């Protein structure tokens, strides 16, 4: 696990000490959202994604009818349960609904057109010299010499403008609009039937797309209403307002999305790594949870094995500290879903042992607040247990899941076991780095400290089965001193039984 | 030029600093180095990409004659000389030979076979099958491969694409089965990890190459499948005493080459991360620790570090990189490698220009996101004390580039050494190494902040105006470039003596 | 307040900057306050007076008194403290400590008047005894009957004030000039630096005061002249099973003990550094050198460490320190200290009172002063991994406390281990040590920040119950002590069964 | 040797663990030596020998003596130093200090005649001049008028060096005290009001007298006493005039007043003097530390002088070794940081001059060697601004270089101390060997830790080039005489590109010849 290493005295030594023949630890901290489509909806191929590590799946509302999803969602939770019939083995998934969002579409049966370098294509509010799109105020808020990208911005150009690159037109395609005035709603009527859909079916969080300010999250939260109030709000960054608006956005909501398909188009691509490094940074800080997206295996749709590029995004992405990372076109179109699902599982390993812990844990704990919170107190001094003794893990027992995201603020080496009977949270807490979630099923005991030592011995046999640890080992566990929530406030150090 | 950021306490508050809205300064530190060939080899092609930036012409000796790689170098020259009548916008481009090395080749089939997962491939060296290869039965020119595998191996094909595993041996063949099929063409590239592969780092091919890159005057070689120090020494024996100026680059493609990466940059000029033979060699997942291993340890004893292969692979066909593409380029040069290299990208690609604009753009980005409170500590501090008086003025004039946030450093150079020496304390500011040695010009763009200037002015009588000459030559370049303005503060580095290596001097000077 | 605008400093020089004598410190003083009892102190009621005055551990300087007079001594220590029992709330334990005679040699007789040595003088010096009452400006008697034998050499006599060195030696007899003269008195101590000793560690007389030391229920032995880890093992054997839990702290006071440290403290409960005869042993000037080591490396090992000797010596004499005095015991906190110890001040001096509550005012302000983020990195940086859970228990405490800025860390502990294990990783905040066992209540002094409180309450049945009830009594103490209001949060150490040696339960605690 | 070994730790705990006895210092000493000149110094065959042993600045104290007194003094200072000047390779410049008496509280006359004070016995002060010179054990005359003013029942008036401590009991012309720490009184003993509120000006008419007396003497720095506002440094700045306006001003902050304006007296001033004395008395003694520590530090950080003052050797006044205590101080206020340290009582009165002299220049050596280089150069570093001033990037980037080779000096050619002062200021471990051809700035230059002045006596040579290599080969020749460097060892050398000054810009890493 890089021990050597992490125990260098300054960054460049801890570098010129990473071993290639060093193995990582059994466990695996970065979450692993994947986004499920037609190469991955069956339930059997489900099953090996939950195998290969799958921890949350992402359905994209950009597409699809609510007919559709919901046949997606019954197959994940039919491939989930699959598994319930042994609660040490068993592992929460998680649902997530990415909204469609204010997205500018150009005008099943698709054919396309090819636009040549140096022509002249007129824009209208499906051929060359005639585009339509469905942005009808597009003429006011854009100039000539304005750039319009078309397609995941391979194609760039009454409206009338020229093609500057060329390609495949299409039908249906997205439109990016560099930070122009774009005035869609950042909840369109769609979206509102799309959120409403997702609290039906019972979803674990929301990718809220091109987040700009936090009225934005606002809107989408109000939306959710009361039913849905406990359902995560991930705004998604991929615009340079939301950039700049980012501290607003990062207070009003429950995680953030680094979302650099977009962000690449809307912002120089020279700049996305700029962007992304802030945003880790200030999640980190902040202790929400922040998920890089987006081209990470990409050539992985089509090949077997990712290019060294790929290999390198992920691994970086990790070391920047994002609690998770996310497959798109990969699993939902790929030809190769299980391998890019076990591909970020291998290198987000390999990745969690070269993190120079010693400066990560000093700076974070000197850049958060002195507070007379006693659950904050003890997250803290958890982690710091958890390095003196090199333990195999840290116990969580939370009922919101709020006392186990405290302790992954402070990123241990050593996993955090959080110990769950609300399937929600368990779900949920996939979101933050090095929450493995265990779901209790047990019925509540008699003594609550008999209810609370049985939840604990669960979490030792979790830890024992998947090889985190071994009888003798010593693991830190968080409880609290009362029945109920906002309580934890002891910490022990016990041996593995 | 991230300068909030650059003033954080904490690597984390650097982090949370950086700014998209901040632009780079102009100057771009990191060297460029692009693999020459069919797409790229005009001199047309060739002057657009040294507008674009390319400072090293790479020559794949894995592929071509003597005669494609004469001409090639002769382009190369040819677009480079062009821009010769204006010393002050003049860039030296040196010339890299790569080895091809223990390669292992497939035969012939342009034609592809479909492989398709559970079916049976036999695997034989007997030429009968050199040119009748099909789904069936697979030549390959590596003779005593039966000898080096055994039931249950994994032989990669293609870039590691189309996996096959060993299920029976025989005399002359090996029965195996595909678990990762695809479309086999000819003459695709075999890896046999973990095998007790029996091929020589320097084969009879290789020493007609090297000797033919003695005489074409190249300015490094790029030995492929570096494994050992002896490896590092038969090179550097084979270019004799004529070659003994060019640069012995190593290429750490391997597990062995990781395993003993002390020895080898003990005995190398430079290291070159070669991350497609690496990432077949070992485990995918792992080539980002060895990368970030081998940089960390050329920067901390200050030899060059090359990042290479599939940097921005997906520009082979697309005008624009992925989001991984753009990460990778600039953890790369945040990694602290002194250049970034282009394969196919500008030798096969439909837009080798974009590529090389895109490594330009990325790396000045990058270069301004270094957290270089905590970079110059650790470099110093990880760095030997010497009697060496040149190493002093060195490690003194990045202190004082810092200090007064200069525009430059200016080094007058015989050998490069004098600015090698600077370059490995990282400064931020770049350093104009002013020589009138062609080969040393050229040289110096493997080392990170190494802006070269060849200065063709006569020497002058007094040694004293020789030196200011020289020292105006780098203020004009530096102001032409946009690098500094008049009244602007720089770093100037001189010897106390004509000759080479007496540079004691250390001047901090406004700009006239 | 407590100086934490400095505490937040990111460099140790704008933390100096920082400090802010308007910014006045907690009630908790966390540095033991060791005592010599003498002539001017050994009453009872000057005893109450200091114990008021912050006294912490009664040292008997067993150089000089008899048994008889020692006895007393402890009885009217003990008369003075129990006279607080009443209230088991403001009770303070108060430890004895015997600090043993050790190797000592000492001058014959001149009445007690003096002669004369003039520099440049020869001097005789004899073991004879015919001269033992015949000391003059020509002869000096001492008592180290082997003399003649183990200098070939510089002598020093009376404090180092007086220095010989040998012109020639026969056996029975030894000529040295005077180097620096003086008045010479009778029975002045002598030292000989280097000049290798064979007097035994343990004197037969030591073995007889040791033997008194376990009789009269001490808790500390401090061992005079320790040079080797042997000479602790002798001290200990000695002590003999009933003496067992009797904490050895070995004074460091020659230049072998400097060298052979480690052995030493791995042998050692604890260290005193002995700056007297260490002064005279050593270079003066390189005094601070072997404290500021020997601090070092004890607070690095966890253990004990006292500075002692002439910290405000001229209080002996006036009711105010010097500047350099005030200085010193400031320096010995912020090396890091467990103890600070008063020698004549105390024993002779006109000024007792005054002399500890200079201390304690002293150790209050430098407590304040403590770079707390750079010493809790160092601290944590060179403690080892272990699977000791109290060990992990008690970091992570210390590491909470600083999160919350905790009023006090509560610690039930039987043997005193789990509160000396907090005490290690230098919490800001006082240790309330809660214990039924007396010795371990005196004992406890020796640890910064450890602030012994003795429950008196019978055990109850449930043990649950009798936990609540000691930590109860910690929350009136600290209330009653102004180290915490009602609404405050507390750090709490608990075992998970009754016994010692399984304290692994912390707890975050609002003060009722 | 020189503590390299602890030098080499990643933390300052692992320095401390590494710290050796066995390791041997460097011969360089860089901390400056202040010594008060008095009855037991002033003689000019002591003076050589205090030369010798290590002083570097002759202070004399203006709380006493006469013009007539300290003239003489300061001639047999002249005289000793001078007596070594037919060698400039091993002359030694000797600066002279003037330390003013200042807004002093002063008793009466018993002149060398005591009474005994009783602890609880009744004191009575008087302003009435007719008991000025009838003090004694019922009645005590001090010479502040406005006393019965400023002091209320309960306050505590502190009579010499603190020792005496009398409670006022009764306010009237008069005051009736209850003495709490008795004592013996002699006559003109100093008064200490703590938290008073005291009037007096900054600069009184005697003190105008002393500084005159000090511009005609040609001082090479002042230490103002009772320092409590930048208007007061202005005071003593003006007072100088033209005439004397290169005399260093260095402040004394020995009251709380002038701790909480530390920053604006700092500015104002050439430098500080920590005045532990009085300092102790006006504020709690357990604090006298934290304003010492708190002051270094600032000018550390400013690049301004800083004394470290009063008692670092005081039982050494009748003995002939310090205390443990003492020992210690003088290593800690080196540690700290001080630019010099500072003898009173120990020089100007003791028993043992010589000694006290000789202990500071061991203990300082030692101290030396034991500073953490590692974490003081980066601190200085990161907190210093960043500016275009080229002389002083030229600075920081020699300390660099000095380290990067351990460079056995830096050489550095200066006509008014400023480029040695910004060397001075990065706290290179190597002495900083200042050339210069202004006797005053060779004297001033001591203020400074880590500079070595030597005054070039060479005629100036016609090409400036000459001249430079001259005075670089001078300095080349007294580090080689006093053993700082050998041939074949490097040092770094700092020059300027033209004549004059202000132009420090060139820095050569060269072999000692
Ligand atoms: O003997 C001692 O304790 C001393 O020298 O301090
Ligand atoms: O006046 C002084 O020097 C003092 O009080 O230290
Ligand atoms: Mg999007
Ligand atoms: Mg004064």
């Amino acid at each position: 696990q890089q021990l050597h290493a992490a125990m260098a005295d300054t960054f460049l030594e801890h570098m010129c000490r990473l071993d290639i023949d060093s193995p990582p630890i059994t466990a695996r901290n970065t979450g692993i959202i994947c986004t499920i489509g037609p190469a991955s909806r069956s339930v059997e191929t489900l099953k090996e994604m939950i195998k290969s590590g799958m921890n949350v799946a992402r359905l994209n509302f950009s597409h699809g009818t609510h007919e559709y999803h919901a046949e997606t969602i019954k197959n994940v939770r039919t491939a989930t349960e699959s598994f319930a019939s042994d609660p040490i083995l068993y592992r929460p998934v998680a649902v997530a609904l990415d909204t469609k969002g204010p997205e500018i579409r150009t005008g099943s049966g698709t054919a396309e057109v090819e636009l040549k370098k140096g022509a002249t294509l007129k824009i209208t509010p499906c051929d060359e010299n005639i585009l339509w799109l469905d942005y009808k105020n597009i003429c006011k808020v854009v100039e000539v010499g304005s750039k319009i990208y078309v397609d995941d911005g391979l194609i760039s150009l009454f409206l009338v403008t020229e093609v500057e690159n060329g390609g495949s037109l299409g039908s249906k395609k997205g439109v990016n609009l560099p930070g122009a005035a774009v005035d869609l709603p950042a909840v369109s009527e769609k979206d509102i039937q799309d959120l409403k859909f997702g609290v039906e079916q019972d979803v674990d969080m929301v990718f809220a797309s091109f987040i700009r300010k936090a009225s934005d999250v606002h809107e989408v939260r109000k939306v959710l209403g009361e039913k849905g109030k406990n359902i995560k709000i991930i705004s998604k960054i991929e615009n340079h307002e939301g950039v700049r608006r980012f501290d607003e956005i990062l207070e009003a909501s429950d995680g953030i999305m680094v979302a650099r398909g977009d962000l690449g188009i809307e912002i120089p691509a020279e700049k996305v790594f700029l962007a992304q490094k802030m945003m880790i940074g200030r999640c980190n800080r902040a202790g929400k949870p922040v998920i890089c997206a987006t081209q990470m295996l990409e050539s992985m749709i089509k090949k077997p094995r990712p290019t060294r590029a790929e290999g390198s995004d992920v691994a970086n992405a990790v070391l920047d500290g994002a609690d998770c990372i996310m497959l798109s076109g990969e699993t939902a179109k790929g030809d190769y879903p299980l391998e890019a699902v076990r591909m970020q599982h291998l290198i987000a390993r390999e990745a969690e042992a070269a993190i120079y812990h010693l400066q990560l844990f000093e700076e974070l704990r000197r850049l958060a607040p002195i507070t007379s919170d006693p659950t904050e107190a003890t997250a803290v001094g958890a982690v710091e247990a958890s390095f003196k003794c090199c333990s195999g893990a840290i116990i969580v027992l939370t009922k919101s899941g709020r006392s186990a995201h405290q302790v992954a603020r402070y990123r241990p080496r050593a996993p955090i076991i959080a110990v769950t009977r609300n399937p929600q949270t368990a779900r949920q807490a996939h979101l933050y780095r090095g929450i493995f979630p265990v779901l209790c099923k047990d019925p509540v005991q008699e003594a609550w400290a008999e209810d609370v030592d049985l939840r604990v011995n669960f979490a030792m046999n979790v830890g024992k089965a998947r090889g985190f640890f071994k009888k003798g080992d010593v693991v830190i566990v968080l409880t609290g001193w009362r029945p109920g929530s906002g309580f934890t406030n002891t910490m022990r150090v016990v041996p593995v039984p």
